[PDB]
């Protein structure tokens, strides 16, 4: 209950777009990393030691195919499509800005690029594989 | 089990967005504070609707944090996260150019955001809820 | 050979080069469900009573519900030109300005797209709602 | 009121919805100048066998000085495109889908045109190379 | 000493975006800027006293249409260009790098936008005069 | 009022019209640390023979502790491009074609603020 885990093989995700000033981003040893890529991130507090890791939250993304292992997690346009939700709804108060407008514009280019993978492998017929 | 009820949580729908495994509820509008959904849930889509079958909870930072305390996840590190997994597809056999073009608007939209920030603490009023 | 232009009007673009051929459309006072639709690319060196047709471009005029196929989109032309940059691409002049020409014009797609995906939600989709 | 398909290759991309009609073109064997110069927009509802031609348009193939004006260029249809973008943004159907794809179709020509400035800096204007 | 100028009539430009770790910009006071824009920049030493610019560079730019009152400084477009060369120089250097890449894309497409304003003011017979 | 070009290069670039002002730099021989620091703006309308000054732009040129701060960055001139042009934002000259630009300046700075970021996270910047 002291909200504080071990933070074991866990890498911070330290990136110089992000300030890391409230929270840090964590996510699972590269040597644990399936397919390629990571799948169990936590955000946790800042002032944290580094030893540790003061939980915030968890995000586990779909790892594998849904084929066999299932819907396991969520999916890179669920967070972005959360993000989108909430700047709008910012746009829609006093705390409307041009920043969170190009930031939409951004995430939903984003998305499209994105989409574009996914249809390409329609035209394609590989999709899903 | 793993259905829960729905209530009055609002389905988040996107054209953008798929929809096919996958479904994304926040919290009722009107119980909306500080202007914005806070409590997401990806839930699986082929549930009925009277019910959620809850994937993952994701819970937003509510109220500025100085004034607050932490108590939920930011924007920016949700975006993070999918930079990461994009730059470690590119860094894969699956490297592709939709995938390149992504992480360049979500880098750019973690700089404008920033940008914000970066007035704001210019402005003293990072982290409070002036305008 | 010539037409005459008449109720025809030039369509200029400072964006445009406009070296070796003129772009027309049909009047403004013309326009049928809000934009012109019958476009004349012709020879630039002509009378000014004169078009010299190289090729005529048909939009779709009102909802196929109600008037049938009857031209193409706009999608269709933009498809054309990608298909082309990109052969380019395959040649001894790839070029980043192609590069970027292409990007440009895919994410005019997938905006144009996002537009039809929205009316999809409410299936109005090629009607005039 | 058909054609029969042939050597035509159809232009499918994901992109693009295909919905009404379909984008074909000459077979790759016959590009000349590295790129397609002869496409057909037909209905989509055909049998592979035969392509139900609505419009077709002709690329300007070889230097203009050497073989005539004998087609359009990329920039006449971004052009017409725009201009009706324009028309649907002046009329009740403004959207700011539309606003963005106005934007990128500009942002394309001024890349096309770049291409151009720059060849002709360098002194090198209509050359193979 | 010899290098210090009072800053007096100086606006100091901050934005959150520049960095001002070894130099401030500083313009003339709003109150005096003529053709609706500031003309007169100092680069100068960021750590100064407020009370003080400690010049590096004066840049000038055209105050008053060209057509009007004739050359006189320089212009946006040239210190873009200024830019995006030295940035290309850093691309064909051991320092090529993406954001360089993504910044000359970003430069490029400002001098291209500028240009359309251009372009759309010469063929109406209005470039480098006061009219609107 | 002139000087001689010497063996000063004419900035010639396909995005620049050159109608009033033409951009000069140094010889490539000149070039320090792989990119051009002294840069002319001078009257286009001259001979090759000679440049008309206007103005003198000089960036930052070697390792700063060893030189001094010797002259400008990139941000700086950028800053001041920004600052004019949103000054004409809030003018009769107020168009769409200003706001684009102000956008593309200000994506630019956070690209190149971007490259120092990271840089710092990585333990090295100036
Ligand atoms: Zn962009």
């Amino acid at each position: 209950s002291s909200g504080l885990v071990p933070r074991g093989s866990h890498m911070e995700i330290k990136n110089g777009l992000c300030t890391q000033k409230y929270t840090k981003v964590y996510a699972e040893d590269k040597e644990k990393w399936k397919f390629n890529a990571p799948h169990h991130f936590i955000v946790g507090k800042a002032d944290c030691e580094d030893e540790y890791i003061e939980p915030i939250e968890y995000v586990n993304f779909q790892e594998g195919p849904i084929k066999e292992y299932g819907i396991n997690g969520v999916n890179n346009e669920d967070l972005i499509l959360m993000v989108i939700t909430r700047l709008q709804a910012f746009q829609d108060s006093p705390y409307k800005c041009r920043e969170n407008a190009m930031a939409i514009t951004k995430l939903q280019e984003c998305l499209m690029w994105l989409g574009k993978r996914t249809l390409d492998r329609e035209v394609k017929g590989i999709e899903g594989t």
